[PDB]
Parts: C-alpha cells; structure tokens; sequence
C-alpha cells in the first residue's frame, strides 16, 4: 500500500466516525509519529481556521485535496448549507478524499473533483452552478497557483471581497504568485508566518483579498 492508504487506514482505526476534529488529531498523530506527509497540518491549520471562523463563506474552493485533511479543516466549520469544491489531479488521492470526507460525516458539504484545476476551473460556472466564490484555497503545484488565480479571474469567478489563501508561500515557495498578488492594486495582501507541516522549518500562508478589476 501507499503512505495515502496507511494515512487513511490509521484514521479508520484511531478516530471517531462523524468526528473531524478527530479526524484531525488522527492524521496530525500519524504524520508527527510514523511518517510525513503534506497535509496543511495544526499550525497552519490553525491560522486557516481563524480565517474561516472571521469570514464564513458559503462557497470554497480548494485547489489540491491529496487526503483530505484540509478540506476536513474547513468542511467542519462551514455554516449549515455552505459548500467546498475541492480538485484533485490524482485520481488515488481523490478517492482516498472521499473516503477520508464519508468517515468523517462531512460528505454531503463537499464536492471531490478528479481532474486537473486548468481543466475544471473554467466548467465551475455552467456545470458545478457556480456564481463567484467566497474563498480559495491554494494548495496544489506550486507552479499553478498564479496561472490558477489569472485564470479564474478570466472565468468571473472572483467578486469583490473573495478570499485567496494560500499555502506554501516560503516552503516550497511560491515566488511568481507572491510577487504578482503583493504588487497588484486588485489584491489586499496579508502574510501569517508558520511553520511547515510536522517540521521546525518556516513557512506562511498567504492571504490575499481581491478587490475588483
Ligand atoms: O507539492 C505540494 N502540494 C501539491 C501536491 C499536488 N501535486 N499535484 C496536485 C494537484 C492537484 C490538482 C491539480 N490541478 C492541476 N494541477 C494539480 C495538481 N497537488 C506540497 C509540498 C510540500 C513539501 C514541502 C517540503 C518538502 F521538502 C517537500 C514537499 C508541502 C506542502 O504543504 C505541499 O502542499
Ligand atoms: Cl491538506
Ligand atoms: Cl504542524
Ligand atoms: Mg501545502
């Protein structure tokens, strides 16, 4: 089996079904104690909650679920009635997502896209009824989150208001998409420095509000 798998059986057999925060603390044990894995992880996981918490959106995206830890994060403090999209490109980490997202009882908040985010991202409007979305996370190649973010302004997928996070933004790092959003006037920037995930290694989420065209 793969390390996804284990990640997966270790939740089945060490968290509560129905239980996120269980969920949680069930991955962040596994890859603290038995082997590594990039998941957002409790500390930025905790800065992410508080950005949830501070604007709940009724509408996410995610951009690369891998197991499902942060679309768990999230999907357990959205508002009844709110929803997440999330998309994966590897068709084994989608269905580990799934599983990860019916064990813990979140299923029917989220959405687990198979396919690659330039593919799906200009579908969302007339085949997943999406307006404009209230927040994105981005957490898939590194290499496509300024390509991703050009790309759904093109699809009129931001609004005024619309909330970008993104992970990664010192480790591996990010340097095109921070440049681009921290020197453009249709984005308000704000950085949390972190920690990488199960490492004493810096890293930072990067927060970035859009403003309009
Ligand atoms: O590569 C990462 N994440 C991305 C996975 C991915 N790779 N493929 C996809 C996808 C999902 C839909 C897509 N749609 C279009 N392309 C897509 C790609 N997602 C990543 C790597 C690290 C990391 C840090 C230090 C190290 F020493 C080694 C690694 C840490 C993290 O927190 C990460 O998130
Ligand atoms: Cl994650
Ligand atoms: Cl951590
Ligand atoms: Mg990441």
């Amino acid at each position: 089996d793969t390390k996804e798998q284990r990640i997966l059986r270790y939740v089945q057999q060490n968290a509560k079904p129905g239980d996120p925060q269980s969920v949680l603390e069930a991955i962040d044990t596994y890859c603290t104690q038995k082997e590594w894995a990039m998941n957002v992880g409790d500390a930025k996981g905790q800065i992410m909650d508080a950005v949830i918490r501070e604007y709940s959106p009724s509408l996410v995206l995610e951009l690369g679920a891998y197991c499902g830890y942060s679309a768990v994060r999230m999907a357990r403090l959205l508002q009844p009635g709110a929803r997440l999209l999330t998309m994966e490109i590897n068709p084994d980490c989608a269905a580990i997502t799934q599983q990860m997202l019916n064990f813990a009882g979140l299923q029917d908040k989220v959405t687990i896209l198979n396919g690659a985010s330039q593919d799906l991202i200009p579908q969302l409007k007339k085949k997943y009824d999406v307006d404009t979305l209230d927040m994105v996370f981005l957490d898939h190649w590194k290499d496509r989150y300024l390509p991703d973010t050009l790309l759904l302004e093109k699809c009129g997928l931001l609004r005024k208001g619309t909330v970008l996070l993104a992970d990664n933004v010192i480790v591996p790092g990010t340097p095109d998409f921070l440049a681009y959003v921290r020197g453009s006037s249709s984005f308000e920037c704000t950085h949390y420095s972190s920690y990488l995930e199960y490492m004493k290694v810096v890293d930072g989420l990067e927060k970035a509000i859009y403003q309009g065209p």
